């Protein structure tokens, strides 16, 4: 098996474990069990549980950006782009739920992080801010072009992003739910966020 | 000082401490420090940190219900009632943010809870479900009366509740912000959730 494929299975297992039990209670042994190996294989690829967390965060950010970024500068009104970006964001959340949990999962901790880990975390947090700024940019454009309501752009951006991510309060993966079924659920959610619940 | 007033100060301090540091890292000493007393005063009123958590949850549920319930059966369309209920919910979140954090804050824990504590927790969780069901009832009514869009009532309820609570991602209390200023911010948030961000 290619080493990149083994790493991917580790990240998949770790993302789901961190989601299920939380970072603090997840162990390297949990992750090893879920990929069919020993702790030694995990440590060969990642030196610590926090390094695995950082790698999950990095991969989650890459995946969501690759799904959403193509729409930001595409032809269309602000609303058309915002709908496409928002559906893609929610679809990514629904497909890669464990990665989403990590991306969105304290300064006061029991042990110090390594210097390298703190630098990597800060860079990932800035990447997440850069990603969220794409929504602010499109919302500002849509307010200006009239496809969105004349509301406060900062409040609308913070509200919309919190709402897209709040799908994680209730959504759980269902085995055998199809790609279109997940896309359709994401579309229904975004229809409520952009079109509202109130009539006319 | 009346004992009920001392208890209220303890709950206020604990709600803010649990918000700031989390339940696990908060200590009885933290709470004692914040009310100007010793751990002994805290233990006189509440036997354990989890008992304080339960009392915060209970008081948070009482406060939100008292603010929101009067609207559920009041005269008005489903949308009119939903707007009033939602503004009241968000205002309660903004005013009593630490209580809100507790109400919305694992089965696998390091120590067993007392029997009495597990019973109390289960009852509080059912009270929270009863509260959220008021929104489902009004959304169903508003779909039927045409004041809300013909959308799926279960999805709309889960989405709306997650969105009302997701204000906590970005909102922080500002000292000296007035009651009307907080009410107005809550109204702006609810305007986005009910009316949508998309134009016309
Ligand atoms: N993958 C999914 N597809 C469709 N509906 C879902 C999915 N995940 C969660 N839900 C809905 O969210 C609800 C949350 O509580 P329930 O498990 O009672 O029922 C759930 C479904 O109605
Ligand atoms: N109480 C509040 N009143 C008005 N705006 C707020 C309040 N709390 C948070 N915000 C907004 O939410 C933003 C979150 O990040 P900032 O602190 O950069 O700036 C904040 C404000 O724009």
């Amino acid at each position: 098996e290619p080493e990149s494929d083994v790493k991917g299975r580790i990240l998949d297992a770790a993302a789901d474990a961190f989601m299920l039990r939380g970072f603090a209670n997840t162990t390297i042994d949990d992750i090893a069990d879920d990929v069919g190996a020993t702790a030694g294989l995990i440590y060969y690829h990642f030196r610590s549980k926090f390094d695995i967390f950082l790698a999950v965060y990095e991969d989650g950010m890459r995946r969501v950006r690759e799904r959403v970024e193509p729409y930001v500068g595409a032809p269309g009104t602000g609303r058309q782009r915002l709908v496409a970006m928002s559906v893609a964001h929610v679809e990514n959340l629904m497909i890669d739920l464990g990665y989403h949990h990590v991306v969105h999962q304290r300064d006061q901790a029991s042990t110090a992080l390594k210097v390298r880990q703190r630098d990597a975390l800060a860079a990932l947090n800035e990447l997440r801010r850069d990603y969220e700024r794409m929504f602010h940019h499109v919302i500002t454009e849509g307010i200006a072009d009239g496809s969105l309501r004349n509301v406060d752009d900062a409040l609308a951006t913070r509200t919309l992003l919190s709402n897209l991510n709040a799908v994680d309060v209730w959504y759980r993966k269902i085995e055998g739910q199809t790609e279109k079924e997940v896309h359709d659920l994401a579309s229904q959610v975004v229809d409520l966020l952009i079109g509202g619940i109130g009539a006319t």
